[PDB]
């Protein structure tokens, strides 16, 4: 999962800028 504004949403992918890149959060 991924947290946004302390609200944690389900596992998924998010596109971050370089060099973090496209991250996928299984939790």
């Amino acid at each position: 999962g991924f947290c946004w504004q302390h609200t944690c949403l389900p596992s998924g992918c998010a596109d971050f800028p370089w060099p973090v890149g496209h991250q996928c959060f299984p939790d």
